[PDB]
């Protein structure tokens, strides 16, 4: 049974020989540096008395994915002040109040809250909902807009039912229960598949949707088995519903193993840790660690999912190392302890491209310390 059933979370750092005091201080220091560090390290910026944003340093914008990541980090670290500031920013500037995207979030804005595009990013919505449910379960609902579980159910209502009552499209395809890349297009992004979050939506969402969420959890586990290469464990950034790489798009070639796809190994490993349902997740984790076992972080490239390297380097090599190390939650092969130590010995990334690397790094620091947990509807 998983950590959801047992309440016991694997501490991979402790299993590797790091001291409990050492591990707690390292996680606290990662939080301090990421949220409140120097101008070359931090990715969180408070705004006035009641707002704050996660900055995509590389693109000079604020992204729904980043805001939702920050909320998950804050609720996992018991940081309600930062949680509330981030949520108020997303609620105030990004959430649509009308039209085809009502209750969805404009996927990016300028730091000052000016929307740059109206379209939403489903990976943002699902993290907002999961972080808000955990906020409700840890702290209790406050007055709107800090009525966390009510806000979460509103987001997930739109995710399944948008355009039943006028203009818009859902973020899940009703026929296959798979999350989409964007509401309008008939293909997916493997990194967006969070079956472990859908298991929990099946407990917390509007009652009429709980069967759908349970089905989505199983459909996403099956989908990832079709999307990850059976030899390398590599997945494409964009994939068809059948798991094969999607066609080249106007805005780029997403057929290869690059930034988005790094999260798949981390998502697979956390579902295994929480729920322990699909033993394939152990083999997927072993395969990707085997692929990268003798590749130094300094040599990380773009790869075809068949494992053929490009000259082109990885944009976010620290992020890739982070996700390869988080796969140690499920891997039982000869590389698992090596990746945990490689990760421990890697500092937070600095400079203009740091944001994505450091979000993945933080989730890995949470998970490998046994601090990436389910906050259940439970007794005092
Ligand atoms: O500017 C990049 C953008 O990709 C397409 O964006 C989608 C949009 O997806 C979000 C894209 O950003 C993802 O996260 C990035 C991963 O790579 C990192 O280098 C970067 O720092 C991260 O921000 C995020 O996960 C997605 O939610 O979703 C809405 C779509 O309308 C939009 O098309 C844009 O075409 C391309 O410019």
């Amino acid at each position: 049974k998983g950590a959801y059933d047992t309440g016991t979370y694997a501490n991979l750092f402790q299993r590797s020989g790091y001291r409990e005091d050492e591990i707690k201080a390292r996680l606290e220091q990662t939080w301090n540096d990421l949220f409140y560090g120097d101008e070359h390290t931090r990715i969180y910026y408070p705004v006035g008395d009641d707002k704050g944003y996660m900055l995509d340093t590389g693109n000079d914008d604020v992204r729904s994915a980043g805001m939702s990541y920050g909320m998950m980090m804050a609720v996992q670290m018991d940081k309600k002040h930062e949680f509330d500031r981030l949520w108020n920013y997303a609620y105030t500037y990004m959430q649509h109040t009308e039209g085809r995207y009502k209750d969805y979030f404009a996927w990016h804005c300028k730091p000052d809250g000016t929307r740059l595009s109206p379209g939403p990013a489903p990976d943002g919505e699902e993290f907002f909902a999961m972080a808000l449910f955990f906020a409700s379960n840890r702290w209790g609902d406050g007055p709107a807009p800090y009525d966390y579980q009510a806000q979460a159910r509103k987001i997930l209502h739109a995710c399944l039912h948008q355009g039943e009552q006028g203009e818009g499209d859902p973020m899940w395809e009703p026929s296959n229960r798979l999350i989409k890349f964007i509401p309008e297009l008939p293909f997916s992004d493997p990194s967006y598949h969070l079956p472990h979050f859908y298991e929990l939506f099946a407990q917390y969402a509007n009652e009429q949707d709980r069967t759908f969420w349970k089905e989505a959890a199983e459909a996403s586990r099956a989908y990832l088995r079709t999307a990850c290469h059976p030899v390398t464990g590599l997945s494409p950034e964009y994939a068809n519903y059948d798991g094969t790489p999607a066609p080249v798009q106007l805005h780029g070639d997403f057929r290869h193993f690059y930034s988005d796809a790094y999260r798949v190994a981390a998502n697979v490993a956390l579902d295994w840790e929480w729920f322990r349902k699909d033993p394939w997740q152990v083999q997927q984790s072993n395969r990707i660690q085997a692929f990268f076992s003798d590749i130094d972080v300094s040599d990380y490239r773009r790869y075809t999912i068949e494992g053929e390297p490009f000259n082109e380097p990885a944009l976010h090599p620290v992020g890739l190392l982070a996700t390869n190390a988080m796969a140690s939650l499920a891997a039982d092969g000869p590389d698992a302890d090596s990746f945990v130590k490689r990760f421990w010995n890697t500092p937070l990334r600095q400079g203009k491209r740091r944001y994505y690397d450091n979000c993945l790094y933080f989730f890995t620091m949470l998970a490998l310390s046994g601090n990436y947990r389910v906050y259940q509807q439970a007794a005092a």
